[PDB]
């Protein structure tokens, strides 16, 4: 079972939109050196929806290559179709992925039983650990805590990325699960709160720019040192807020660019962070001591 | 130009989930017989999400063939990736569709400037009539009235399916644009009001089970017959509500089965209408004398 800081790594791109393989190579290296505990390849933050299916596999492949078995690697393989989700997960398995993260089908609004039958099908079709992923604001659907508990029975559904940022509800989730599957915060602002409550880690967007900090915040929070957790997190607290001035990964991508770590490439319908924000961000980055 | 009752046609399926061609064919013919003004092939209602690209095309082409030029055909070609929406659209033109309905990118939450760039890129890349389609509940984004007004300036972005169901906001939109671009309703229960206030039609779900009734309702409301429109619509008002008791097209596909027009095939993550709504729906279809 994966624990700690799990970065939702962006997918670096050259000015013309092509994947920047070198920055990625160096980004992966940097994370391991910095304390990052795991990496989610081609998730939402990784611009999964604008990458060629081939690009999808190549990215997973490159990351697993550079990672070199040092830290676990999770590949994003969620899709709003069930046939399609199995296909992408089968592949992840074959590429050597430690586990897979699958966001609840988006846009087509399946029912609760739909979400159940959907993951049950994928669990049965592929023998790879699966991490569920709920984010109502983006998907148009909310996987109820009850449905999650049902799915937690399945031997290879190992966790859930709860990105609601509703901590009380996360408290109830963690309590109801009786440990049957891990829980990850999918909301950087509250993550430390969720781990103090029992969550196993943070599938972090912030970890993209403060991998070391997020790594200690996760350690300490998991250890239930509420005192040291709040303290360590206050330091990067503003980051958690400013990285969403515009939809993720728009801001973190720029943040990284200002850190001289990657270029300005980002694919439509996504755009480069809007001017107005570029300065406040540079300020937030300076205050936090990353620049 | 394209006006009236536009059916967002379901994609019939055999018990094993395969596209049921013959049933579809009979459906299209039927719609033409009963008075439907045009057809949306492979929209949300047509299960776009769960049909391979090859099936996308096959379905758009069978429908164009069987229509045999008698009513315009609109191909649903939306996608959340801009370059890939361009492909789907190219294909629709090449296959001879009269227009393309494109939902706003879903899940990846583009900004407004992104929605603008997204649509502008597609309009310039394909010379075919394009219709926007806003439906925040599913997509996670909300194309703003302002933004839609901006895109109307583009010669071939000719309309917008407004599924908000917000009449005030819809009427404001209609006024804001001169007949600069069409406005189609995407909420069956408010459509009659929307058309009365200026809309040019209704990209309908209920049109799947009451094709002629809706023809009439649309014709009358477009004629601005407030009173005939209100009574003609009451005879099917419940249908509008009950057909959404569970995510569309789950209910409409079952209604169509209970009318012995289609089989029960439906693809995961979607499922057959839940047991508990079947009789209430049978009762709904009898009340409106559909069976």
């Amino acid at each position: 079972t994966i624990q700690g800081s799990i970065v939702a790594i962006v997918t670096p791109m050259l000015k013309d939109g092509g994947v920047d393989w070198k920055s990625l190579e160096k980004l992966v290296e940097w994370h391991i050196e910095q304390g990052t505990n795991s990496i989610v390849a081609v998730g939402t933050t990784g611009e999964a929806s604008t990458l060629s299916m081939e690009e999808h596999t190549q990215v997973i492949k490159e990351i697993i290559r550079v990672a070199n078995k040092r830290i676990p690697i999770i590949a994003g393989t969620g899709a709003n179709s069930t046939r399609e989700a199995i296909e992408l997960t089968k592949a992840a398995k074959d590429l050597g992925a430690d586990a897979a993260l699958l966001v609840t089908p988006y846009y087509n609004k399946p029912t609760q039983e739909g979400l159940y039958q959907h993951y049950k099908a994928i669990a049965e079709a592929v023998e790879l650990p699966l991490i569920l992923y709920n984010v109502p604001g983006r998907t148009g659907v909310d996987l109820s805590n009850d449905t999650a508990v049902r799915l937690a029975e399945i031997p290879n559904i190992v966790g859930i990325k709860d990105a609601t940022g509703d901590v009380p509800r996360g408290k109830a989730l963690i309590d109801a699960l009786n440990g049957k599957m891990a829980v990850y915060s999918g909301d950087d602002e509250t993550a430390w709160e969720l781990m103090l409550l029992g969550a196993d880690g943070n599938i972090s967007v912030t970890a993209n720019i403060a991998p070391k900090a997020m790594s200690e915040v996760c350690a300490v929070a998991i250890a239930k040192d509420e005192q040291q957790a709040k303290t360590l997190n206050n330091k990067i607290a503003n980051l958690h807020n400013i990285l969403f001035c515009e939809s993720n990964p728009i801001p973190v991508k720029w943040a990284l660019h200002e850190m001289g770590l990657i270029d300005t490439g980002i694919r439509l319908p996504l755009t480069p962070l809007a001017e107005q924000y570029r300065e406040p961000l540079r300020n937030a980055l300076k205050d936090a001591g990353i620049i």
